[PDB]
């Protein structure tokens, strides 16, 4: 199973490391699939690259 | 955050539902980002359009011994 | 460019056909990139396969009030 | 309605602030979307890393 | 590696196959990444929901004269 | 035809240019479509974002 979690910069390595860790065993529980069948990518996005209501998350903070 | 999943063709509904709550517990546990802000898609594709080592998964399927 | 859309099925087809150009425009105008260098690729998920707060589109609409 | 724009590195914070605005205007005008339900992800790419004709953005325009 | 390739709709099975097959070499002989660590993903999209110049494939197809 | 490849960092620049180039003979190749109809882009993930059995790639390298 193939799974892209986009998310937002600034994440510690604790928390990239503990979300790769879970979102595998989530598959792993609910799919039966071997862990070493689950594959993740972590993509971190600038908080001025995503957008809500058409401000960004960078400015959503500031206002 | 934003979660897609690609998996083969073939899973129940229930497993498909199970998935969806368990990746989002993850997300939630892990970086406290709140339920109600997870979104996860998921996305199956035939086997016929999956493929490992230059084979297709129904090819690999039809030759495993 | 290109711009990669997720919406839930069931918008008309008129919908997505004025989808397609409004996206287009906006990135000519703002970007300065002439349409025809713009791409809109348009994906439709089934409400049962898109989750949020841990449960499904379908489930969500099945529970409003 | 989930966004996501990949577009070559190198655009002002202008740009790419007018772009997730005018994108979102897009969506709400032709779908009827409320603009808080609109979320959008711009992903910038080197030049090299982006081909056609299998040459390089890079290549292409040094050439 | 993971390739995702995006194609409009109407390829034979058979340009399938092979499409996968070769994308799978080109990643091996350029990488040296053994063929069985490369995954091709292939996605096929209708005419009617692919645009360019803010036009869909379809709208395209029906005037290009 | 449009082709995403992700893979890791620390590629050179002869890789990614020459991925580029094979990947769009192989479509031209095997869908018979012209090289300029043929659009790559490379994106590149580091080691820590990169999980298969639940351990990043880079944790897999260490240990």
């Amino acid at each position: 199973p193939l799974i892209r979690v986009t998310l937002l910069e600034g994440r510690s390595p604790q928390e990239v490391a503990a979300l790769g860790e879970a979102l595998t065993a989530a598959a792993h529980e609910t799919l039966g699939t071997p862990v070493e069948a689950v594959r993740v990518i972590v993509e971190e996005t600038p908080p001025e690259r995503w957008f809500v209501g058409g401000r960004s998350v960078a400015e959503r903070r500031a206002s």
